[PDB]
């Protein structure tokens, strides 16, 4: 079947024909995009996959990059669903392609997805990132690649030749240059590349916009629940180094009282079993905390010329179309992972003292005064001990601090600089959600919908959820083709207005039709984005 | 007429028969309560008036104590109404008495009023403090004394024998001891003394509660728009001294490069024409500001054993009944007196920069960071330049900082310590009000109502206002007799609940019936009463 047989710039491939509810889909899973970054390649910028003979099989999902695996709640769908579903391996630089069966007629727009998992975990192989529905139904050419997370992706000794950092991003950039020079053959338009990701994938998409060289490889961008500018998606060189060598040292690299040879250091590191590194991953953070990750993009003054803050602050984004948004309760999920009093198993009605402590875990960089400021802001002084309030407060400190305000800081900075921005607030809690009611709509629970999982009848969502999904898919693909999530020409009732400095408009993405709103946590985010920082830089 | 002829502990007096709308009233105006504090008596604690021969005439209002006179808007009722309406003079220690004609049957409860004017101005002689209606109508024995304001009342050189401070308060205490030993003869009950005052009079009432010796002279207390604990009603010894000597020095006391003799200093000061002092009154403040006064009660460690803060913080007020409240816009009035952009003549739609400056005048003690905090808190980040918002914001910074939050800090501290507290928010703007609409209900515009001025038909308020007034008078006299502003036994519809730490209940005093509410500016006041201070004590 020529539908499943495609010649790529480096060789032939055989896809597989998948069956989505509305029909058939072509799927080319496992395409090498680079030479496995193993052995003396570990910590190195990726290299273009060499051309192969014969027909490369591409009927299946490849190995997940090497990464920590979540224990915490073993056998629990809520956590497991995020875990690797393929074998772990340093040989994981592959991407996927879904195209409607049969290949489109003309150059369809492409949706390149970037998975997220703190920069330390994640995989395109995942169920919720099943690009079949968006290709099947909205007739889109969808691509999802794997990029090195953890030490392998980001361990860096800034200035070094052999562990220079951000290589997990270069992985994604490489997948992008490949989509450029080969998506054509799948019926995709190399001229309408729309990047889109969640958590650190969103953060990533952000970095592509902030990085010159990534510019020519995409035209539109979506950033769900995450940005390049907050407190957790980048570290300085100094800290990077501090956590590289510290990690090295815990692994015996270098052995003895040796030193001053970054090369020997990396050479040594390059011999340790992958799992040895993952074993010490979490011991290099400088404080007890949540929503803070050990190995993530570093401000090298290369891939990022300066901090994302400085960049979105003075960049020229005068033409960029960008969709951005957030969910009802970003912070909830993270509380279970480390804030005394919280669990998925009870209502986590915490004490005040617990909440006071939470604030220091959740805002680890905060001095005392700054912590005080945060407590002032989230305490309800008519009921400073209501456990239910405290509980939700904790979730807000975390969610606002890491996701919401940073989103809003980016939305506004973008708009003010030229961007056409759109914003939203996912508020629908999936019926199927396995987390406790108290977490409401946790970080990452919009994905099932954007991808169109409710369209699968076996999965069993509600018809509303299904319709909902379709609506959501429609907005994305529409922003994808046009650069406006809006019903074509067809001005079908509710409209989605561009987020603007002055009006500050965003929409409620939920079961009830679009419902425009103004100001994304405006006060709260003024707290965080405007004042808090000066407090911190004083203390 | 024996009604108008009364023998007091020191001599005979002849009252005059006044005519209130509902009938006749006995009025004993001008009763010396102390020996004129003139000459070598200036700056000295007051002394009990010597007994006189014959029949002391008491048919008229005596001289207003020596004080600055407001220019600003000459001929304008809004300011003039506060100005002296009698001759100025250091010989002003007299009080007044209104009793219903004819003398009550049995010991009526007494309402002793304490006028307020920044501790620098004021007089019982004023029109709005006409105790005839409250005696006429609610059959109450009302008393209003004059106490030395300004330098004469408060200039102090702490530790000195001859200018020890707080003598204006001792004046009021003396009037109190007189009411004690003589109100009896006017049909008043020396056993049901209810102090009640506004602005610094309220602040004063507060100090009586905080001062042991004032305790035995009153049983209930009301504090309108003012408390002993805020930022402006007390100064330390050190500052007191600093402003005494500085004032002295500007007046040539002592002349030359002399010194180290507080006595010579005061002796010298004691020779300067009263107006010479008033002339330099306003030059000893340490910063440009508003709602800040030069000469006011000092924390001597005598009349006040420690700061009012410390006192309401650890005092035992377990039995005290106290009514407390505030008006819609405390801060408005003060803006005209010194905040660039404001005037009574235009809508004062200020610029942002103006508002930024306002904040430093209005919160003179604030460091930069603290000012920042205040700006953060009152700026509306969706419209940080809306002049109308800025305008009202300025008024709130001032009103919350000086009156509201301090009231709330006291209410709560009292309640928590045993007090039975009641609270309110006067929200009715008199129809007659001559200030611009933008000031809404300015500091001091409840007085007309509590005193019952609308009952006078010539004055021409609205019937509602009249009825309103009657209602208000009823609450006061009721709190006065019972210690509960509530309709007797007669549970006549809406009830006024005690302000409590937990529920934080207060009521809307306005045209529409009582309407209980919870939390007096709860967030805002948490800002000011809890956080702001630590910010300031850090900076």
């Amino acid at each position: 079947d020529p539908q499943l047989l495609v010649r790529v710039r480096g060789g032939q491939l055989r896809g597989i024909r998948l069956k989505a509810p509305g029909g058939p889909v072509s799927a080319f899973l496992g395409i090498p995009f680079a030479e496995p970054p193993v052995g003396s390649r570990r910590f190195m910028p990726p290299e273009p996959k060499r051309p192969w003979s014969g027909v490369l099989d591409a009927t299946t999902f490849q190995n997940v990059c090497y990464q920590y695996v979540d224990t915490l709640y073993p056998g629990f769908e809520g956590t497991e669903m995020w875990n690797p579903n393929r074998e772990l391996s340093e040989d994981c630089l592959y991407l996927n392609v879904w195209t409607p069966y049969p290949r489109p007629a003309s150059p369809t727009p492409v949706l390149i997805w970037i998975y997220g998992g703190g920069f330390y975990s994640g995989a395109a192989s995942l169920d919720v990132y099943d690009g079949r529905f968006l290709a099947q139904v909205e007739g889109a050419v969808l691509v999802s690649m794997n990029y090195r997370v953890g030490t392998f992706g980001f361990l860096a000794l800034p200035g070094s030749r052999e562990a220079p950092g951000n290589v997990g991003l270069l992985d994604q950039r490489l997948a992008l240059q490949w989509v450029q020079e080969n998506i054509a053959a799948f019926g995709g338009d190399p001229m309408s590349v729309t990047l889109f990701g969640e958590s650190a994938g969103a953060a990533s998409v952000g970095m592509h916009i902030l990085s010159l060289p990534s510019r020519s490889l995409f035209h539109r961008a979506v950033l769900q629940s995450g940005t390049p500018n907050g407190p957790w998606a980048t570290v300085s060189a100094g800290e990077a180094r501090r956590r590289a060598t510290l990690l090295a040292r815990l692994v015996g690299c270098p052995p003895g009282g040796a030193g001053g040879n970054d090369t020997e250091l990396i050479a040594c590191l390059r011999t340790r079993p992958a799992q040895d590194l993952v074993d010490h991953e979490w011991h290099v953070l400088p404080q007890e905390s949540i929503f803070r990750f050990s190995f993530v993009p570093v401000v090298d003054g290369d891939f990022l010329s300066d901090t994302p803050e400085a960049l979105i602050n003075t960049g020229d984004f005068q033409d960029l179309q960008v969709l951005v948004g957030v969910v009802k309760d970003e912070g909830s999920y993270f509380l279970v992972y480390g804030v005394p009093g919280f669990s998925k198993d009870n209502e986590s009605l915490i004490s005040r003292a617990q909440f006071l402590a939470g604030v220091r875990i959740g805002v680890p960089q905060a001095s005392d005064l700054a912590a005080e400021a945060v407590v002032l802001h989230y305490t309800d002084w008519l009921h400073p001990e209501d456990p239910t309030h405290l509980r939700d407060a904790m979730s807000a400190v975390v969610g606002d601090h890491n996701v919401v305000c940073p989103v809003a800081q980016l939305a506004g900075r973008l708009a003010a600089q030229g961007a056409r921005v759109y914003a939203y607030i996912f508020e629908h809690r999936a019926s199927t959600l396995t987390w406790p009611l108290w977490m409401g709509v946790p970080h990452g629970y919009e994905i099932e919908f954007i991808f169109g999982l409710p369209l699968d009848p076996s999965l069993n969502y509600t018809t509303e959820e299904r319709i909902f999904a379709q609506r959501l898919m429609k907005y994305w693909t529409n922003f994808a083709r046009t650069g406006d999530p809006n019903d074509p020409r067809d001005s079908k009732s509710p409209q989605w207005p561009p987020y603007t400095t002055a009006a500050q408009q965003y929409v409620s993405l939920n079961l009830k039709p679009l419902e425009v709103r103004r100001g994304l946590r405006a006060q709260t985010c003024a707290f965080w984005n405007r004042f808090l920082p000066k407090l911190l830089s004083a203390t």
